[PDB]
C-alpha cells in the first residue's frame, strides 16, 4: 500500500524521500501526505 501511495506523491511531482516522510508523519494517510507537500 505504501509503495503505491510514495509513487502518487511522485507522479505529482514530489520527491521520493520527502514523499516517504510526508507518509510516515501521516501514518500512511495520502490525502493528508499530499496536502503537507503542496
Amino acid at each position: 500500500g505504501l509503495n503505491s501511495k510514495i509513487a502518487q506523491l511522485v507522479s505529482m511531482g514530489f520527491d521520493p524521500l520527502e514523499a516517504a516522510q510526508a507518509l510516515d508523519a501521516a501514518n500512511g494517510d495520502l490525502d493528508v501526505a499530499a496536502s503537507f507537500l503542496l
